[PDB]
């Protein structure tokens, strides 16, 4: 018993204990052989060697939590964009070097395998990647958190670009096993759906509910070098299998094959309307989490701690839950089903508990997109919840109304019921009141918050609501896909910057050292060198190394505008066409994203950008000092390919319209320069890189709300400037489309006619802004020292300052770069 | 009937053509007539629904900023 202990069994930093674990888990794990396996077998042999000690310190830290017994915190999203383990892992626990050399002296080499691991599809854009750097940076914190989601089973599709139209494939990450996690079907639980809610004697109960299974898998989740290793554990819907004769509802009809494959296809994929299936998947990742939830703050040596009522009251001061955006939303009355009609509490005494324990996040601003489900839909498949929610309503008016009396216009606003033909349910009005916090991701957005959307929440909570900026760790987003400027930082300064981001003011020096300046650009130089190269083996091209490499990756969407790019890359290919013997400073214009399928203007603006690049790319008069590349299938371990290899970092939305952007961030720790309107964290960026550093331009907030006040006329911009008119009527004329002329009517008309986004507003502003941009690249030791500018800034933006004030202004911990002992 | 016979109004195909040409703007002919701009200024205060006066507020959007017919 005490004689079976994690203790005996490793040799860590070493080579030859490394080289003798991976012949075991080959030919014992996979029972395979070196006469038979694969690349792909390699990988499971060394992700499996790097297993080893993932999971020996993952057991170490839940013992000691459990011993510690901290306040615990519990990140629920309906996302986890993770995407590839090996390296992050190799590094985190610092074992990289003698990792690549153990299969080095084996003889294979340790990049080949790194790039079949095929990215952990759990995730799908913003919302999600950023959950994912939370963990690592909440886990380096020293801080007992969790990450909690839905294990999907085909991800959310894989970008397959055919005929430069888009085609969606399914991913099937999961093909031979995912090694990093670990199936745990012995704490499967149920989740109830539909039924009916029968009140006797002391309460209610919800009887006759379809039950689903929900299974857990662990995944550790390693800190940066501070040996904590906490948990994301997603779900597994799962039928029961009783579906046989085990019922007497089958034998005569197995329709109900059906609740089998309705249960199953909750994990099945990602959500990519008002379906029954969303609410389903948002219900299913909630419950089996809350009794987890629960059932660690009992069984967590606290069964012993009772004191009263193995009490709730101190259930907010050890548990914390966060709302990652309205898609948990049923945690706030699932909880207090819990409660009240489970455990036996009185209404008060539940909500305070849970007004004291959820937090959320939010990342919307406009009105259109909170979450809003209709309340007969609440009604068949969440009855006891709906109740519960009305209850809330109620009471929460009635507070609404100890405080704005009189107020009857307020009332009707602020409730949790919204009317029309289709009565709904504001989830965002749910999340508000059951919350003890409420945070934007951005100072403009936190703001916008309280002064429009969320308003009369405010002047009746003021304090609640505050703001916690975005942010992005440094590990997996400047030292893994980084290493040469990770290297020449590490020169100048050493590294409690990888583990303290603003840590790299002490850059701001070395401004004019030339060894430094030499060596940022040099850097660069080899980034873009191998990007050139996949550009050409993994896919094709011709690039030139030498050149300006622009990219644009965002959601493929309307207004985030790479239209707005569309159009300046058809400007320069005008350009060097009517004076071919220009000195125009060379470009490689890389625009990449998926649309979501069925957006119609979106599955076309990929096509645009793939028309034109087939027609400058074939330019011969162009050479190489224009082209257009559309990147295929962007997901996190592109982006960790394509931004080293940016100079250039397109955040270009409508002057209003993005919140923050996780992305905009990643640039700048990795040496580009930023062109991009004045909102969302371009906001906090020119602000703390000085706006000099950064090509900020168009429409600011203020003048597009003027603009809709006088009207915005598409045309009067196409009347003055000549090049715009030119590229309009190219268009249509089927310049880019020569076998359907009219291909593109609808973009045309769409620009012309009816934008939402004012692209041709900001026409003059950017092609203007660019050429300043060409213009300062024409000039190596100036655009490397803004470089040089924008990185010894960066700090602001890792997310362990974003946790860290989540820990202290909201969740109520702290964090700790403090060694955890293990192995 | 006789043109007279008939009260036959408004533009004609010639004039929306020619201000689908000249770009349409809504804004325009709000600000200039004045019991429209009373009345649109109307349903957005919610007169004609105090339960909701926000509800007839994508009619107006709809006239203000994005009509195709004018
Ligand atoms: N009572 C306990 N004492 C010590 N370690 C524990 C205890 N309960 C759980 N653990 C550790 O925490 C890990 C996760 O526990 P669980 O919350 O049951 O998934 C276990 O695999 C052990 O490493
Ligand atoms: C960071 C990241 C994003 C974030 O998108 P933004 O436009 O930056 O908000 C999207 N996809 C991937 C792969 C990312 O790593």
């Amino acid at each position: 018993r005490k004689q079976i202990s994690v203790r005996g069994l490793a040799g860590v930093e070493n080579v030859t204990e490394l080289k003798k674990n991976f012949n075991r888990h080959l030919h014992f794990t996979l029972v395979k052989d070196r006469n038979v396996a694969t690349p792909r077998d390699y990988y499971f042999a060394l992700a499996h060697t790097v297993r080893d000690h993932l999971v020996g310190r993952w057991i170490r830290t839940q013992q000691h939590y459990y011993e510690k017994d901290p306040k615990r915190i519990y990140y629920l999203s309906l996302e986890f964009y993770m995407g590839r383990t090996l390296q992050n892992t190799m590094v985190n626990l610092a074992l990289e070097n003698a990792c690549d050399e153990a299969t080095y002296q084996l003889g294979l080499d340790m990049e080949e395998l790194e790039e079949i691991e095929e990215d952990a599809g759990l995730g799908n854009g913003g919302l999600g990647r950023l959950a994912a750097c939370f963990l690592d940076s909440m886990a380096t914190l020293g801080l007992a958190a969790y990450g909690y989601g839905i294990r999907y089973e085909f991800g959310i599709f894989n970008q397959k670009i055919c005929g430069g139209w888009q085609m969606e494939e399914a991913d099937d990450w999961l093909r031979y096993g995912n090694p990093w996690e670990k199936a745990r079907p012995e704490f499967t639980l149920p989740v109830h759906f539909y039924g009916r809610v029968e009140h006797t004697s002391q309460g209610a109960k919800w009887v006759d509910t379809q039950v689903v299974l929900a299974m857990p898998y662990d995944t550790p989740v390693p800190g940066y070098r501070n040996n904590v290793v906490n948990t994301m554990r997603l779900w597994s819907a799962k039928a029961p299998n009783d579906f046989n004769l085990k019922d007497f509802n089958v034998g005569g009809y197995i329709q109900a094959v059906l609740d089998r494959n309705l249960a199953e296809n909750i994990s099945r994929v990602l959500y990519p309307e008002g379906k029954e299936l969303r609410l389903k998947q948002e219900y299913f990742v909630v419950a089996a989490t809350l009794q987890d939830i629960i059932r660690r703050f009992k069984s967590s040596k606290f069964g012993c701690r009772d004191p009263v009522r193995t009490n709730f009251d101190a259930f907010p001061d050890k548990v914390a839950i966060q709302l990652n955006d309205t898609h948990p939303s049923l945690a706030i009355p699932e909880l207090m089903r819990v409660l009240v009609d489970l455990e036996r509490l009185d209404w008060d005494k539940a909500w305070e508990v849970t007004v004291k324990t959820c937090a959320y996040t939010n990342h919307t601003v406009i009105p259109e997109a909170l979450e809003r489900w209709p309340v007969h839909l609440l009604e068949t498949l969440l009855p006891r919840h709906l109740q519960i929610i009305y209850e809330i309503n109620q009471r929460f008016l009635n507070r609404v109304a100890a405080a704005f009396p009189g107020d009857v216009d307020r009332l009707r606003r602020m409730s949790l019921v919204e009317e029309g033909a289709v009565k709904r349910i504001n989830m965002a009005h749910l999340c508000i009141a059951g919350s003890h916090a409420v945070n934007g991701v951005a100072r403009i957005h936190s703001e916008i918050l309280k002064k429009t959307i969320f308003k009369d929440f405010y002047e009746l909570e003021p304090h609640k609501f505050q703001n916690k900026t975005n942010g992005i760790t440094p590990r997996r987003w400047l030292v893994l896909c980084n290493p040469g400027l990770a290297e020449i930082i590490a020169e100048r300064i050493g590294e409690e910057y990888i583990s303290d981001l603003d840590q790299l003011r002490k850059l701001l020096s070395y401004v004019d050292d030339e060894a430094f300046i030499r060596d940022v650009a040099k850097v660069k130089q080899e980034n873009k060198l191998k990007f050139a190269a996949y550009l050409e083996r993994e896919y094709k091209v011709h690039i030139n190394p030498n050149s300006l490499f622009d990219v644009q990756v965002k959601r493929i969407h309307e207004y985030k505008r790479q239209l707005l790019n569309c159009l300046h890359v058809i400007t320069l290919y005008n350009r060097i066409k009517k004076e071919p013997n220009k000195f125009v400073v060379p470009r490689t214009v890389m625009i990449g994203g998926k649309a979501a399928p069925g957006y119609h203007m979106a599955k076309m603006i990929i096509k645009l950008i793939t028309a034109i690049g087939d027609v400058v790319n074939h330019d011969p008069v162009v050479g190489d000092r224009l082209r257009v590349i559309f990147l295929e299938n962007y997901r996190v371990s592109l982006a960790e390919k394509v931004i080293p290899a940016a100079d250039l970092s397109e955040q270009i939305s409508t002057a209003g319209t993005e919140a923050s952007g996780t992305g905009n961030m990643k640039f700048m720790l990795n040496g580009a320069l930023t062109i991009g309107t004045m909102d969302g964290a371009n906001v906090e960026m020119a602000e703390e890189a000085g706006e000099e550093n950064f090509f900020i331009f168009g429409m600011r907030v203020e003048d597009v709300d003027r603009l809709d006040q006088r009207g915005y006329n598409a045309q009067e911009y196409y009347d003055r400037i000549p090049e715009l008119r030119q590229i309009i009527e190219q268009l249509s004329s089927g310049f880019f489309s020569p076998k359907q002329p009219d291909l593109f009517k609808d973009i045309v008309n769409m620009l012309m006619h009816h934008d939402r986004f004012k692209v041709f507003a900001d026409y003059e502003e950017y092609v203007k802004c660019q050429e300043r941009v060409s213009a300062l690249y024409k000039n190596p030791r100036e655009w490397t020292r803004m470089v040089i500018r924008n990185i010894a800034t960066s700090g602001k933006f890792s997310s362990d300052r974003t946790i860290a004030q989540y820990a202290r202004e909201i969740w109520g911990v702290e964090p700790s770069r403090q060694r955890l002992p293990a192995p």
